[PDB]
C-alpha cells in the first residue's frame, strides 16, 4: 500500500497508469464494516482519504470537485430549498451546498459512520459541514435510502465512493429513476460521472439512459489533480425541460463567490464546465 | 524503469508522481544534450522522455499539439509565416500546416537525435517532416531568435524572461506567439510573475491551458501575446466551422473550447486578474 514513502493508486477501472502521492506520515489504516479506510499526511497534498485503495480526497485540491458538484445543480435550480446528498462522508459536499440561503435543509444519507468518524478527526476543513443545523444525517445504503422518498428534493446530489465496495448499488441503472421518483416536479440531481479521458463509452450509454429519463440532460467537468487522469465528470439531469444546465439559472455576483469563499467555481467557470474537447462533444452529441 | 512500470518523479512537482505501465522498451540513448527514452507503454501507446521527464504520448499528445498550434493561428486574421521553437516530435509541425494561410514553417531544433526517434517511434506526430511548408533549421532556439527581426506572422515555442523580447523582435508588426505556459495547479506564482513580464513588452497577454492526462496535474498552459493591440485571444479571429474541424481531423480543438481555455478556475481568476 505505502511502499518506500509513497502510495502509488493502481485500479483496473484505469488500467496501466497511476498517480503516487509521496507519504509523510501514515495517520489511520482500519477496516470498517463496509471498506478499507487509509488517511495519510502527504508532503505535498496535506491529508488524503483512501478508500479501498482509491484516493478520495486530498485536502489541497478537495475545493474543485466539492464546488464543483454542489454548485452547478443549485446554481441550476431557480429555488433549491431542500437538499439530498447521497454519500459525502468527509462533509465536504455538506459544507458547500450549506452556503446558499436558500437551503433550509440537507438530508445527507452515508453507509459507513467509521468514515464520518475519521473524516472529522483528518479532514477538518472538509467536515466543518456537520456543523451546520441544516443537516439531517442518515445512515444506510442510498439506493434503499431513496426507494423512501417521493416528490422530497429539489436538488440531489451523489457524492459516490468507488464501483466496487458499497457505491455499486448506487451505480445500478434503476438508481436514476429512483432519483426521478424522489425529486419533486422541477427537481435537478447531480452524480459523480465518468472522466472523459477514460471512459467515455459509459458516458454516452449513461446519457442515453437519462435522456430516455428525463426532458434535460447534461454532462459537464472540472479539473482536479488527484482523481485518475486529473479530472472527472457530472451528470446533471432536470425533471424541468426548461432547465438549461450550461447558462447558470442563478449566476452568481463576484460579492456572492467571495462571501462564499469559492476557490474554483463561479458563473464562467459554470459555464465552461460543459465545454468539451471535441472528441468527447462528438462522442455525446 | 522500475517493476515494470515508469515513474516520472520532477522537483518541480514534489511529492506527486505519474507511473506508466511498461510493454516494452524500445530506446535508451543520450544525445549531445539529454537523455532520451521511449518506450511502448501498455496503454497510453509509445511514450517519449526527455532527461525523466515526458514529453508525450500517442494517445493523448493531440490535446497539447492542437491546443499550442490553433490558440495562436486562430486568433490571427492570416498567419503565413510561422516559427516553431523545439517540436522535435514532429506533432505540433503536423497541426500548423493544416491551415492553408501558411505557406511557410520555419522549426528550429536543437538535438536531431529527437526527431530521429520520433520518426521511428512515433509516426503519427513525425508525419509533419513530410509537408512541403517545412524549413528545418538546427539549433539553440535562443541564439537563433537573435537572426530574425520583422520575419514572423505566429511563433510557437514547443519546448523541453530575454526570450520574449527576442521573439517580439522576430515578430511582425501585428504578430502573435504561444509559449508552453505553467501548470496553474503547480505554479501559478510563475504564471503571474510571466504575465506581468509579457504585459510589460506587448499590449495584449492572455494565459490558456488545456487537460492532458500524462502532463504533471493533468493539464498544461500557454502564454499568448500579441503586438496587436487590437487581438482578442479569447475569441477566436479565425472561428473554424463543424466542417473545417472534421476537415482538420481534430480530437480536441473546436472554436468553443478555444473560449473556454481562457475561463480558469476561480483562485487563478483571482491571481491572474486582482
Ligand atoms: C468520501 S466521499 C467521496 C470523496 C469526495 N467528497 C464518498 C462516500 O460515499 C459513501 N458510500 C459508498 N457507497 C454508498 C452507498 N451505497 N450509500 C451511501 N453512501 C455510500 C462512502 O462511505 C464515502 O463516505
Ligand atoms: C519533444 S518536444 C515537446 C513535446 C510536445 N511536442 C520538445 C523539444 O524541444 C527541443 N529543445 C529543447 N531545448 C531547445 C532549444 N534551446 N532550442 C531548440 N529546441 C530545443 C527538445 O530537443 C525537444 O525536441
Amino acid at each position: 500500500a505505502i511502499r518506500e514513502g509513497w502510495f502509488r493508486e493502481t485500479c483496473s477501472l484505469w488500467p496501466g497508469q497511476a498517480l503516487s502521492l509521496q507519504v509523510e506520515q501514515l495517520l489511520h489504516h482500519r477496516r470498517s464494516r463496509y471498506q478499507d479506510i487509509l488517511v495519510f499526511r502527504s508532503k505535498t497534498y496535506g491529508n488524503v482519504l483512501v478508500l479501498d485503495g482509491v484516493i478520495q480526497c486530498t485536502e489541497r485540491d478537495e475545493f474543485s470537485y466539492q464546488e464543483m458538484i454542489a454548485n452547478l445543480p443549485l446554481c441550476s435550480h431557480p429555488n433549491p430549498r431542500k437538499v439530498l446528498i447521497i454519500g459525502g462522508g468527509d462533509g465536504g459536499v455538506l459544507r458547500e451546498v450549506v452556503k446558499h440561503p436558500s437551503v433550509e435543509s440537507v438530508v445527507q444519507c452515508e453507509i459507513d459512520e467509521d468514515v464520518i468518524q475519521v473524516s472529522k478527526k483528518f479532514l477538518p476543513g472538509m467536515a466543518i459541514g456537520y456543523s451546520s443545523s441544516k443537516l439531517t444525517l442518515h445512515v444506510g445504503d442510498g439506493f434503499e435510502f431513496m426507494k423512501q422518498n417521493q416528490d422530497a428534493f429539489d436538488v440531489i446530489i451523489t457524492d459516490s465512493s468507488d464501483p466496487m465496495g458499497p457505491a455499486e448499488s448506487l451505480f445500478k441503472e434503476s438508481y436514476y429513476q429512483l432519483m426521478k421518483t424522489a425529486l419533486k416536479e422541477d427537481g435537478v440531481l447531480c452524480c459523480q460521472g465518468e472522466c472523459q479521458w477514460l471512459h467515455l463509452d459509459l458516458i454516452k450509454e449513461m446519457r442515453q439512459f437519462c435522456q430516455s429519463l428525463f426532458p434535460v440532460v447534461a454532462y459537464a467537468y472540472c479539473t482536479i489533480p488527484t482523481y485518475p487522469s486529473g479530472q472527472i465528470g457530472f451528470m446533471l439531469c432536470s425533471k424541468n425541460p426548461s432547465t438549461n444546465f450550461q447558462e447558470p439559472v442563478q449566476p452568481l455576483t463576484q460579492q456572492q463567490v467571495a462571501q462564499m469563499q469559492l476557490k474554483y467555481y463561479n458563473s464562467d467557470v459554470h459555464r465552461a464546465a460543459f465545454v468539451l474537447p471535441e472528441f468527447a462533444r462528438k462522442a455525446l452529441n
